[PDB]
Parts: structure tokens; sequence; C-alpha cells
């Protein structure tokens, strides 16, 4: 199943495979297999664009491996294929760590193969190509340079398992999903989670219903704070190769600037009757979003209240909730320069009144719901 | 109509045409059709520049089409021209999504199309070239780099209809259109909707009043803030192709910094009788505006009251408002800490008095208004 | 006085002359007459250079103009060039919009010739070059990349009238203007100005006084705040050509940081006696400056004050003043979170007291003077 | 031992030593040493990669010296050698200062050597390259550029010594140490150092316990807060060369956003009798971590107390204190613009009781920890 | 002395001299005199290194000079040679304005000498070079780019004059000068000025003591903020050319981000009996940073104390002190939004009490220390 190639030729980032030269170099440095040169012609607005270029043979699948010292970066790779068979054929797109999600080109068309390549630790990029499919341009570019984004329409088919990775720097960023699925079972699934986006922080991508056969489209739309510790993002399809709901999804990501999902006013009620109650108040851990405190006060504290603690913490980080503000230490409202940044779970801790004499505090806060996942520390 | 064309040779991102190797590439890759070479001349401060340059013959348009993987991005492009005929000439830039609107260009003399072109999604530049238009140069420069922007002067003609498209990596923008129109109807219309521009969030360009039989000039200019998890802008003309309104506009899309349009002390009573209000306080829904609230006061609070709520909501991201200051549960005034941002409209939610007694409350509020539409979420 | 020329060759933005591949692309693109290889030496550190270089041949002025689709930006252009003859010879820049001021290059000497081009919507950039100048090299930069200033010597010469526009993306800057000038008549002027700076907003520069027969010298330093909504600066002389004034000055312009050029507490008596007062406190409308309030407080207020409403505005945008405070609605003093930014006027509107019975309150005020006059909206 | 080289061409920031000229230019600028050009063949996903390039042969280390006039920066290289022999080999690499930390190339196999250069004030880049190496690329690139940072996996290998240096421009760094070790001894070790970070600033890389006879893997996780004063970062393996412990480590040095740790409010009682006590409330010195005071409280002070001030410092940039609130001259608490920055220690001290009347004061204080060490100055 | 040179061809920024086109160019744009091209050899880590490269020779001293028209901004230039002669010989780097100091280059060396050469307003590149160094690199660099810094080792010898200028684009920069000097003389000095730092704004250099017949090494190391509007910075050897004090120092300069060098509580007491006192708290101009003023408060006010005002100022601005708090007309203490930026020095001016009864009044002051000396304005 494997060739030898040469490899001598310097790589190029861009190559127009209808010129010699760079047909030439292709084919002396990430190209195996041979190739037949082929007039190829496709319509554009009706217009019939013909050029003369390379085409895999009847035979074993071509392939284009690069491990060459490219520039280390994100790349977006673009190769513009045209199917020259009267049958479809499949492409499996490397996406880093990628080998079940596949594309589907029809027959006699031309088509764009989007793939995803982090150069960095001496990563090779792979990608197989079949036989018929000519190859008319190859092109690699690092995205988040210049203000671009990863932008991949809807052709991403899987059927329960499949990988993405890419390295994020420092930012912010959305990560949008398109999707539509047919679902080719007579179960009913709730909660139906499709997959996960994650860094060494998960965030789970889940379908609030997915009717018996029936088919529907949606969009996930999740975001992810890169600190910059961990720049390595994963997503992963988690429903199951067997399940038989095939999805076909796009992939969109994009650096954002801050987004105040919304800022809120909200009220809590705990009772204490003579032992330590721990009351969640807020818990936003794997929502692709995180927190800020801004101000929070308590009413009826009494002699008979004994611990009064508002708690946080960034659950990615650590388990173990720190004491933002103590009511009894502190006085019953968070003084003006009191503000709680990067945190994404809150709960209060108290302990007061007795088995017979019930004591009642009411917890405001105003807090702001901010998009991005924190990250792991 | 369709033709065929040879598109082997790689595409530049600039050709002057005049140049026998940019020509010679020009029309092995993007140029459809066949041209004459001609001697071109046309007058400079008085002098007469002289070029040899491709024009369209007699017969059908010619088209440029370029499907090649140009770098990802946002392409303001620059078609140098000469239109030989001694008649005026007509084209129809892409604009990503236009059909409809034209440059009209006068004889014997020089001009420069602006278009704009999106490369992303495989999206394919088109333009058509009538006869006798001879073609000097051929720019494609992405914009917002290098602190560029969108400046096209008022050329664009439209009768009613019309798109542009463009995308726009997150910041704050302002859109600015200065307009002429020549009203040749007997109607005069009041709150006369132009056009409107949106993201998937929606800013209507209206005009006051426009005269009957009448002519007259100005300029849209609203701000958008772009998140950056939604891009796509679109600008439609709404008014309608048979109105017998032509309007001839220019665009101009440029970066810019945070705009404090204005900042106010506002005052609001509500009376109160025994049923819940909900009263709304500001709403710039819509209006290439967002708030910023930094303050809020109620006086005439009494135990005859029972509700008195601020809420806020961005209406583009959801119709759901969400308390943000709670005046009987939180006290009569906002804290220092207090601010609430990326939101677009206030209303006071408030119930007490009886039929009988009624008591009027007094909420005061300082805001700033801060130019850019909030986008979808 | 028109002549022609040959222009099929691309633009480059260098040439040195002296090379013949660049002379060849010059004289086939945008170069306008005929030239004279010579040998031109002058003295650098005690050494003489030589190169040849092409000279403007007795006869009609030479020209050059650049109507090519240039990348879009702002252009610093240097011309290299040696007076051959035995006298001054002068030459009008075209700084976009001047056709009045000059340079004077002295006889049998170097010179540097600098320009300023806006490349947008199609504007042609021009200069006449008098006979006996030699073209040494000729260079387009983009100014306010990789931090780069526009610094023009002491060298620009007028007599009453001339422009300079420029296109500034977003960002406050700086524009420095050292000048000397001789006046020639006995008269002493006071509060002369000299010229003006503005945006579609205005900023007078103005010299105290201009003794008679005086000469002297001094900077002219003032700062604009570019929001992004309004790029093009327009400077113009404005004291009028047959004064008898004559100026030389610089032209500095670059991109500053924030500057607070200070911060004071002001206080303001109003006396009431029945009517409204409006009382100007502070108004810094084309000063090159813009004013942020940071605390206001108001002593002496009594049931007899039936209005005391601190307003203020960008009169750049609107000559409505805004109500920021109400000291009778929101009490006698501003809250922590209070922030007045971007305006620059403020008043006291205030009402009470009687005829028979005055009421004196006094204002206090802490505000930030920022340097960068504020845009039109 | 030492052998001259031809060094007249120009150097290159990236070769392919399959490629003619590079391979020309390469031994006529930076290689030291004699080469067999032979053909390298090996496998990439099942397929063979051929090659003609380079080999060292048998006799004397080959070298790769590049002294000259290199762009300045911070570099990163990366070799792509593979090993000819049947047995593996081992190179130094640079990292500025190291002479004994080693990679170990397998038998017949590729592998990427990373290196760190630092090209200021003269540096020189030097590594040696045993006989049987094929040297297949040779590339420089600049990190820190486009967002790139320095990630070399775990392959470094150390007995107990070793130097690694680079320079960070402004900014903060997360340092990223992944690492595995074998302990050979019989000897239990805690709190086992096994290295420092620092600038002219240190940071202790410490393992809480290394079992007898046992292997583990963890990481180190450090952050450094450049503030640009102080650039040059300097790794120190300390443990000792004869100690028996080996580890493999890897490196990744990376930019990142502001990472507030955690925000905490915490307590501290103090019990004053007659003398001055000096209290230490938090020193975060050697922690990679610096703090920010948000609001402080006394409560418990009386006239029988003389002396209560909080001091900060940064004890990187000095060992005396400095009062940043006084407790009795400024009040028990904080005013809301109180907020103290760059700071890393913290300490109370106070004054009052007597040796027979004792009087106990409570401190309150809400801090944030933030990671980066804070430099010398 | 001056001698003709031809200098027909391009600059360009970078050359390596032993390769034959760039010397070609070298000697037809920028090199002065005559040359011998010979084979060179040194040693870089026991390996010879060899090169052919141009040798000055016997005779008068050869120039580079360098009045091309290069991108403008703030050039680094390092020139890589080799001292041939069996003695050493001496360069005198430009540095914008120097002419004195100088580089001493060991007999059969190799040395990198450094020069900074500002391309702005016609600036043209000059050095000398005596017979016998040949020229091996030549390299033209902007400094500030992609993050570099001006990092020059301690080779710069001065025995009392000399001038480094250099601009600097908005920032804040860290100047970093590393010195040893020998006091031949049995003086012992005190407060000895090495020089000073300036803008348009002025930093003394200064050493507490030079010991007699002393020898010693320290660094100096000052802040300069520079908002934009004064980019030319000049530094001086002061201390006189016959003082018998020797300098041998290097130069790094660099960006850097907020430096909060210390946040202290301050307190000061003043006394009035009758009369205005002006009272100073805290100057540093000339220090190498400015001040942040946070909060104030005046205890010990009554009827008696008739005025009160702490006024600040940028000093490097205006010797006029503003009023940034009336403690009588405001209150005794200064509120949340108070906060006082861009001054470096503050002042308390008070006026009561009589000459028989006395009132003391205290001010606390909380401020920050920032790195960086303000410019003028
Ligand atoms: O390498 P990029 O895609 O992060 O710029
Ligand atoms: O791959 P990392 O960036 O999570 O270490
Ligand atoms: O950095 P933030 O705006 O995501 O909290
Ligand atoms: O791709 P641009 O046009 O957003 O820079
Ligand atoms: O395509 P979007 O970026 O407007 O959702
Ligand atoms: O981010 P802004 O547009 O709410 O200031
Ligand atoms: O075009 P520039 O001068 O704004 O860079
Ligand atoms: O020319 P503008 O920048 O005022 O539209
Ligand atoms: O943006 P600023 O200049 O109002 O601070
Ligand atoms: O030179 P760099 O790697 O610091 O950008
Ligand atoms: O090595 P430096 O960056 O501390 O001077
Ligand atoms: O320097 P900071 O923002 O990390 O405290
Ligand atoms: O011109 P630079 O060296 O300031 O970037
Ligand atoms: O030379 P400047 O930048 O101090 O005006
Ligand atoms: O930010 P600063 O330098 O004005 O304190």
């Amino acid at each position: 199943l494997g060739q030898s190639f040469p490899a001598n030729a310097k790589v190029k980032y861009y190559y127009k495979l209808s010129e010699k030269q760079d047909l030439d170099a292709f084919v002396n440095s990430i190209f195996v297999g041979s190739y037949k040169l082929k007039q190829i012609s496709y319509l554009l607005y009706g217009n019939t664009k013909i050029v003369s270029a390379p085409v895999v043979p009847l035979g074993p699948n071509a392939s284009i491996i690069i491990d060459d010292e490219l520039q280390e970066g994100l790349y977006l790779i673009r190769i513009k294929v045209y199917n020259t068979n009267s049958f479809s054929v499949t492409v499996t797109p490397f996406f880093n760590n990628n080998n079940t999600m596949t594309y589907s080109i029809g027959a006699n068309s031309e088509f764009e193969i989007y793939d995803i390549f982090t150069k960095e630790q001496g990563n090779i990029y792979y990608i197989q190509l079949p036989p018929g499919l000519a190859i008319l341009e190859f092109s690699l570019e690092r995205v988040f340079e210049k203000g671009n984004r990863i932008n991949i329409p809807k052709i991403i088919h899987t059927s329960g398992n499949g990988y993405i990775s890419f390295r994020l720097r420092k930012g912010t960023y959305a990560i949008k999903m398109p999707y539509s699925y047919n679902n080719t079972t007579s179960t009913t699934f709730t909660n139906f989670q499709f997959g996960t986006i994650s860094t060494s922080a998960t965030i789970p991508l889940v379908i609030s219903s997915i009717p018996a056969n029936g088919s529907g489209s949606g969009t996930f739309l999740v975001y992810l704070k890169i600190t910059g510790d961990y720049e390595d993002v994963k997503f992963s399809v988690t429903y199951g190769g067997g399940l038989g709901v095939p999805f076909t999804f796009g992939l969109e990501v994009e650096e954002i600037n801050e987004l105040v999902e919304n800022t809120n006013f909200v009220t809590q009620s705990v009772t204490l009757s003579g032992s330590q109650v721990t009351q969640s108040i807020l818990n936003v851990q794997g929502s692709g979003s995180h927190l800020r405190l801004k101000y929070a006060s308590v009413s009826g504290l009494t002699t008979a209240v004994t611990q009064c603690q508002l708690q946080a913490t960034n659950l990615n980080r650590s388990t173990t909730y720190s004491t933002v503000w103590d009511f009894i230490a502190g006085g019953s409202s968070t003084p003006p320069s009191w503000d709680i940044r990067e945190i994404n779970s809150i709960q209060l801790v108290a302990n007061g009144g007795s088995s017979t004499s019930s004591v009642t505090i009411t917890l405001i806060l105003v807090y702001e719901q901010i998009a991005g996942e924190l990250s792991h520390h």
C-alpha cells in the first residue's frame, strides 16, 4: 500500500498545478503516486473554464504528505479538485487527528477540500486522494493572520466519531458549527450529546431532542477563552459510530471581542436550622461562558448566624472554592472595589439557627455572564 | 451566451494590462472573451497619457471570473477602464450579492470600477464588461489591512433594489453612505426607507421626507458593533424597483474607536394604582447604537410599592428582559460597582398602590449612548 | 502646455533613477516630458557623490503624474533632486490640495522634496519639476505603518494661502508645525489666525501677536481625536495672499497615546433672583482638546431653587446640551460611577430665588482636559 | 579538533539541503567539515520518502556555526536529520548557554533537532553533528511573531546540569515543562529542586516528592511578567550532575493574557501586648505570581493601639516595605479608589496594648493572585 | 581629505561583502575610497572561518555614506569587521550626533560595530573606517519592529563628551546603560553627573560617589514616557572631556509595559500661623518617573483655616500648579472618582491660624509612582 516518492524540492505555500513549474515542484516534494495530465473543464456562471491538471489514475489512492519545516502556526488548507468520475468519491480530511469523517464529492464536479493543519512539534500533513480526482490548486495559509477565521461550509460528514484539533493563541474565540442530521433509528434521543470541545476544560455540544426518524438542522455556538497557557483545542464527535444518526456539519472558528451575554440581579434565600448549608448559586462550568461578580449583599443576618461566606472558583482550575466575601467578618454588603473575575461557579456557605428556631437569610447578587469557557491551570 | 476560456495561469493580485506579461496571464486565468489591443489616450491635468490596452470588441460582453484560491479575506477590487465608445455604457458590480445596481461610464472617458469581493467558502468573483471598454489595470487588495477602509465615491446607481455584502472581523465600524436622489414622481414621501443594513440585527436607513418632484442629497451614517461571532454584513436597497426615485450613492466602511454619542441624566415618573405597569424607558434597537447604564435611583418608594425592578436586554439577542436592579430588594439606588453594558433596551416594571390610592415613583437614570448596533447571539 | 507621455509600465514604490532599469520604467509610467542624462556631483561630509541622473532640459516643466492603482493609503513621497542651475528654482508640492505653497531650492544643491498623497477614490498624484532639476530618487511610502510619522522640515513657504489634506485612520494625533515668519508690514497683529485644521470640527492656529516689521518663530501644536468616521483632515492657510507676512513652516503628524493635559478642581458661583440663568462653566471647542467630568457638587441648595442642572455636549456633534446631572432630582453631589466622557462644553442651568430675595449656589467640578479635538457626528 | 571552513555566501533563513543551490550556500557559509551526498529514505505513513542529502562522514563531528548579522531577535531553530547509523547518536543543542543537555537520536530514524538562539550582541550559533547524521533541512524562524510559541516536545535529556536562555520582549508568559524522571538511587527526596527560572527574580522548580527507585512524570508551569526592562531569561538545572536521577523534559514558552489565578477574602488576627509586631500576611515571591490588593479593613482598633500599618512591596525590586494604608491615620477601612498593584508581599506592622492588657485586632483583606513573577528593577 | 565616489546603484538593507554582487553594489553606492580583496580568517569555537573580503588599504580612512531614501525610521546598524593590523584601531560611530565617542578594536580580531541612524528629514549616515579593517557584512534594520530593542554591549568609550540621539514613537521605554569607569585621579566625586537624557524634559544620570583613583561599574536605568508629540531623544555625556575619568558603557533601549514602581500612603503636617504656606509634598521631575494620585484627606480643619488646596502639575509642561482638590470648598476627603494622572509634582497651599494661635493640619495621600519621565507639551 505504501509507495516511494521523490521529495527534493522546496515546498511552496501555494500551487496552481496547471502551471508546469508548480506541478514539477509538487511531484518532487509532497505528492505521492503517479498522475496523468488531463484537460479538465467545468462551469462557472455558464462559462466553461478549461485547464490542464494532474489526475489520479486508476489504482491506489495518491497522497499529499508534508513533513517539511513550514513556518510554525495553524494552517487552513484548501485543495481545489475536480471529480472526473461519473460517480461520487470520498476524501478523509486530516484535521490534525481525523481519520473517519469525510467529504462526499459529486460526479463530474469541482469541489473545495478544506483541511486544517497545526505545524508544531514536527506534525506531518497527510491526505489521500482517490482515482479520477484532478488536483487544480493546493493552498496553505495561516488563519488568524490579518483577521481571518476558519470558515468551512456544511460539508463534513460524520456517523458518530471523528476529531478535529487546532492550536489557538491567546484570545477569546467563537466556535460555530451549523449542522444537519438525519435520524434513521426509531430511537428518540433527549439531550443528545453530539460531541465535545475541550482543552486540557470541556464543553458538551447537546441537542435538546432529536425526534424518531426525524431530520433537522441547527447550529452549535460556544466560546473559549484561551488565556494562552493551554492552546491546543480538540473537537470530538462522541455519539457513537453505529448509532444511525448521520450528521453533516460546518466549522467556523473566529476571534471575538469581549461578549457580555447578560447581566443579572439575582436573589437566593437560605434557611438555617443548626447545620452548615452549602448552597449553589450559579455554576456555568462547561457552558462556554464564565462569570464576573460586581456586588453582593445579605439581609436577615442576626447574632444567630455564625457563618455566611460567598465562595467562588474556576472549576476548570480548582474544585476547591475560595471565600470571596465573608458577610459576618466583612459586613452585610460588598465594598465598591469588590469585583470577582475569572470564576464559573459561586456558592454560599452558611450556618446558624437551631432545630427549634430557624433563621432565613437572603443573598442578592449582581453578576455578568461573559462568553468564553475558562481554561485549566 | 456562455463562453469557454483557458485558465491555466496563476492569478495575480495586481495587473497592469499594458504590460505584455500581465496581459498574457490575465487572458489565461480570469478573463473570458476576446480582446483587441488598442492605443488608448486620455487626459490627466492637461497631459495625454498613452497606453496600449485590451478593449472588449463588438459582440457579447466579456467577463472577469475568479474562482482561484486567493488568500481568504475581504477584497476591494479596482478596475481602471476607459470607455472608447461615443456613448455611455453601464457595468454591474459584483458586491458579493448585487445584480441590479450599476455604474454609468461616460463616453470617451477613464473610469474606476470599484467592487467588493469576500473570499470565503469558495466564493467566485464575477463581472461583465461591455464592448468598447478598455481594461487598463485590475487590482485586488484586502481592506482593513494597514488601517485601510472601503471608500467608494458617490457613483453607485439604484432604482429600488440591490445588495452589497461584506465580511467584517471583530471591531466597531462606521458605515457611511453619501447619496443623491431624484424623485421624478409627483408624490412626496415621509419616513422613506431607502434600505437596511443587517447581520443575521437590522438597521433601517430612513429619510424624514422626500418632497414630490424633488431632488436632494444627504448622508446615511450608522455603526455596527461586530463582536465577531456574526461577521457577514448585508446592505439591501428596499424601496422597490418601480418606485421612480433613482438614487446615486457612495459607500464608506471604516473601523472606529469607541464613540460615546452622548451621556444623559434622565427622569421618568410612573403612577401605580393596583396593577403591574411595564414602562419603557429607552429602546435604541435598530438605531446603530447601544447603551451603558451607570446609575439608577427611585424616589417615592413606600410600603405601598410591592414591585420595582429595572430591566434591560440586548433585544437583538433576546426579547426576554432581565432584572438589572431591584429597588425593593436591593435599595433605592444602585451601588458604585453597578455598570450595565451591552444592552439596547431598558424598562421599569412596577406594581403597588390601589384603585383608590395611587402612588407615584420617579426613576432617575444616568446612561451613555454608544455607537454600534449590537449583534445577534 | 500639456504633453503626451507613454505609461505602459507598472509603477514602483521606489526608484533610483541612476539605475537604468528604474529610469526606463519611470519614463514609461509616470514621468511627463523629456530628460537629459547627466553626471551629477554633490558634497556629503566633504566627499563628492557622483551619479548619472535624468535632468529636466530647457523648456516646459516636466511632470510626475501617477493615476495607477497603488495600494490605498496615505503616502509620504520623497523626491531627491539636485538643482544644476546657478539660480534658485521653486516647486509646488501636491499635498493632495495645494497649488500655491512652494519649496525654494537653492542653486547648485541637493534637496529633498517632501510630498503627501492620499490614494483613495482615484486620486491622482501630480507635481511639476522645472528645467535644470536632476531627479535622483523617487520614493512612495505609507506613513503610520510601523510607527512612522509625517515629519517635513521647516521648508514649506506660504504667503497667505494654501492647503494640505491627508487621511488619518482611527487614533489620536498631534499635528505640530514649527514656523518662522517675516512681517513686512508695520501692522501689529493681535490674535493673528495663520490657518485652520479641520475635519468635516475646526481648530484655529493663532498667534497672540505679530509685532510690526517683526520676524519671529514658534510652533503650532494641536491634537485631533479621530474616532474613525471622519478621517479626511484639511489644513488651510487663511491669513490672505496679499498680506505681506510670508511664513515658512514644517509639518509633523504623529499618533499619540492618551494625553491628560491637566486635571482641575474648579468652583463657580451663580446668583439666582427669579429668572433662569444659563452659566457657561467651560468650553474648549476648537482648542485641540476635550473634557472628561469626574465629580460635581452644588452647595447652597434650598427649596428656593427650582432648577439646577449640569449640562454638557460635544459641540462638534450637537449644539443641544444634554443634562448630565440634576442636583434637585438626583441630589447635591454626583455618585461614584458618574463619569462624563467625550464632551467639550459644560454649562449650568439654574433657576430660583426672587427679585427681592436672591439665592447663591456654588458649583464645584473636577474634570480632566484631554488632548484631541472631538470630531463631528 | 578545529577546522577551517569557507564562509563567503549569504546566510538563508531556510535551507532544504536536497536542493543543490541550498546545499551549495550552506557549505559556503555555516557548515564546518566534510559531507557525502547520499540517498536517504524514511517512512511517512507507510510511504517511503526519498531524498539526496549531505551526510556527516566517519571522522570528527561536523558543526554548524552562524556569526552572520541575522535580523536580531529570538529564533527557534529546527534541523531535520536522519540517523543513518545502526546505533543511537547524541546531539547537544546550543540553547544559547547549554553544553551538557542532549538529544538522543535513535538508529535508522528521522529526527527533529530543536534549538534556541538569541541574535543579540554578536551571539554566535553553534552545534556539533556526529558522523552518520544526514542533514535534510535547516530552519531559522523568529518566535513570538504571528502568535507563535516555543514548543519543544519532551526530548531534552539532563542528568543534573544544563542551561537554556532566551530573550522575551514585554508581556506575560507561561513557561511549561512537561517532564519524566527515573530515580536510580535508593534515596528518597522531598521538595526536590529540579532547577530555577530567573531574570536578573528567581522561580524554583520543585517536586514534592521523588520516591526511592521510582520513575514519574509531571509538568512544571510557571509565569513571568516581563515588564520589558529585564528581558533575558535563564533556565538552570540545579540538582547536580552525579545525583543519579536523569530527567527528560520538554519546553513550551508562550505569551498569555492576564490570568487571575484566584481572588480571596482573608482574615488575620494579631495580639498586641506592648511591643511592635510585624506580621506576614502573604508572600508569593518566587511562586510565578503576584498580588493586587482591592480592600482592607481592621476591626478592634482602640486608643490602646498606637500603630497599625499595612505594608507591601515587590521583593524582587526592594526588600524595604512601603506603607500602603495606615489604619490609625487614615481610618479603619480603605477607600473605594484604593488599589495596590505590582506587589508580591504584604505585612501588617502594629503596636499597642500592654504586658498586662493585650489588644487583639483583626485584619481583613481582599486580594487577587495574578499569574506572573515580578521582575527586578 | 575628501574623495569622490560613484553612487549609482540602489542601496540594500543587508550586504555580505564576500558575495561579489553585494560588494559590487556596495562600492557603487555607499562606500568611499579604495579596497583590496583579501582572504580573512578568524576563530569561531576553535574553527577557522575563511572569507574573501574588502580591506581598507594604507592611506586615508575609507567612509560609508548613505543619503539614499531608505524607508523612514530608526535603524540599528551592524558592521562586521576584522582588524588585520597587529595594533588596535578606533572607530567613531555616527549615533546621529556623535563625533567623539569611540570603539576600540583589538589587533587581529573580529568585531561588531554597532551604530544608530534615524532616517528622517534627509539625515545622512556617515562613518569612517581606518586602514587594515576588513569589512565583512553591513546590516541596516529597523528596531522596535517585531519587538526588537537596541542592545549595544559595553563597548562605547567616552572621556567626558559625546552624544547619541534616536527617535522613539509613542510608548514608554527603558534606557539602560551598563558602565565601567576608571578614575585615574585621587579626587573623590560626589553626585557625579555622567550625562543627561532629554527630549525637548531632562533626566540626569548621576553616580553617588566615585572614589579617588578608583575604578567601578554599575548601571543607569531610567524610563521615558513618550506621549508621541516629542519623539527625538538625546543622550549627552556632560562630565567634561579633560576630567580624567574614562567610561566604557553599553546602551539598551526597549519598550516596556506600565511599571508601578511603588504605591505609598504618606502623611504630611503643616502648621499655620497667619501666613500662607506652600508645602512641597512630592517632586519627581527629572527622576525618570511620574505620579498618580488616588486619594487625599486632611484632618485638623477648623474655621481657623481659610485655605487648603492640593495642587499638582507636570513641571515638564508647566511651572504653574493647578488645584486638584480644595479641602475647604470640596470637603475633607477626595471622592471615589478622584484620580489625578500625568503629574510629577504635588504641593499643598494652605493659610489660616494666627501669630498667637497656630493650627496644625495633616494631609494624607495615597499615590503611585510610575516609570516614565513625562514629556514637554
Ligand atoms: O498560525 P495562526 O493561524 O494562529 O496565525
Ligand atoms: O498543547 P498545550 O498548549 O495545551 O500545552
Ligand atoms: O477577559 P474577559 O473579558 O473574558 O473576562
Ligand atoms: O480581509 P480584510 O479585507 O478583512 O483585511
Ligand atoms: O456568517 P456569519 O459570520 O455572519 O454568521
Ligand atoms: O464596547 P462598547 O461599544 O460597549 O464600548
Ligand atoms: O496609509 P497609511 O499612511 O495610513 O499607513
Ligand atoms: O472623508 P471622510 O473621512 O470625512 O468621510
Ligand atoms: O478616548 P478618550 O480620549 O476620551 O480617553
Ligand atoms: O524575536 P522574537 O522571537 O522575540 O519575535
Ligand atoms: O538582559 P537584560 O534584558 O536584563 O538587559
Ligand atoms: O501586570 P498585571 O496586569 O498582571 O497585574
Ligand atoms: O523605526 P523603528 O526602529 O522605530 O521601528
Ligand atoms: O523632534 P520632536 O519629535 O521632538 O518634535
Ligand atoms: O499610564 P501613566 O503612565 O499615565 O501612569
